């Protein structure tokens, strides 16, 4: 019934209205787009994420097990805020950043703010003065389980954990709207990750897939995303996108991907093919081929973004 179709839409514009955009959507629903959105390093994710990358102003929890990716994701999303002209901090409780990595894959380094904080409190409480200062584009938190409380610092019951994070995010989500600025919680499945949950607007969840060989030799790891939570833009999609050992996250790859998913890229053998111009023989080559052709790889990239939302 048309009778039916009315009171749908009324019934999603009162919620959206109610409670906010993407408080109901389709499974299907386009994305509405934002203006200025954080890339990641991989076109497959920027995808999955339907809005072309990570949104401003929102908190963010990126989670996986030891070495999943989860962190390289996070530095990506860093260097691109950077390269954009913003800045970005890196909030350390693990104390395990490797800046010749971060480097290499883009991040400026120089002009990355580090704090290392004494205790949970004080990590939430300087995001949170960085945050109000309007300054940032972006703040990473490395990591959850990391924000241990003072009382159990200084040796004095459990589950306080959780009662922090969930007054900090409280007061912080209000900053990060008002400012603009991207909060990227790191976590480690093994945590205060349950107010988390429902504070992000964007939750993924990384895993590497399998080791990618060489010869014999390993040079990186297939990397799979989920989007688990979305509030921008339908949730629950994923990507793979190929983590390079000393390099990151091959954007290359990714737009080779994604062409030959979306049919600009056809396969004749093992030989890909862009516009009866050929890429390489085998992924490497094509791979090789685009950062060595940086202007093929912009093209590829414009219009694998025209052809869908952005
Ligand atoms: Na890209
Ligand atoms: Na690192």
């Amino acid at each position: 019934t048309p009778d039916r179709e009315k009171a749908l839409e009324l019934a999603v514009a009162q919620i959206e209205k109610s409670y906010g955009k993407g408080s109901v959507m389709r499974l299907g629903d386009e994305a509405r787009q934002p203006i200025s959105v954080i890339p990641t390093g991989s076109i497959a994710l920027d995808v999955a994420l339907g809005i072309g990358g990570l949104p401003r102003g929102r908190v963010i929890e990126i989670y996986g097990p030891e070495s999943s990716g989860k962190t390289t994701v996070a530095l990506h999303a860093v260097a691109n805020a950077q390269a954009a002209g913003g800045v970005a901090a890196f909030i350390d409780a693990e104390h395990a950043l490797d800046p010749d990595y971060a480097k290499k894959l883009g991040v400026d380094t120089d002009s990355l703010l580090v704090s290392q904080p004494d205790t949970g409190e004080q990590a939430l409480e300087i995001a949170d003065m960085l945050i109000r200062s309007g300054a940032l584009d972006i703040v990473v938190i490395d990591s959850v389980a990391a924000l241990v409380p003072r009382a159990e610092l200084e040796g004095e019951h459990v589950g306080l954990q959780a009662r922090l994070m969930s007054q900090a995010l409280r007061k912080m989500t209000g900053a990060l709207n008002n400012s603009g600025t991207t909060a990227i919680f790191i976590n480690q499945l093994r945590t205060g990750g349950k107010a988390l949950k429902f504070y992000a607007s964007v939750r993924m969840d990384v895993r590497r897939v399998e080791t990618l060989k060489d010869g014999t030799n390993a040079v990186g790891n297939r990397t799979r995303v989920k989007v688990v939570k979305n509030k921008c833009s339908p949730p629950f999609k994923q990507a793979e996108f190929d983590i390079l050992y000393g390099k990151g996250i091959s954007r290359e790859g990714s737009l080779i991907d994604m062409g030959v998913d979306q049919g600009l890229i056809r396969k004749s053998g093992a030989w890909f093919t862009y516009e009866g111009e050929q890429l390489g023989q085998g992924k490497e080559n094509a791979r090789n081929f685009l950062v060595e052709n940086a202007d093929v790889a912009d093209e590829i990239e414009k219009k694998i973004k025209e052809k869908l939302g952005i």
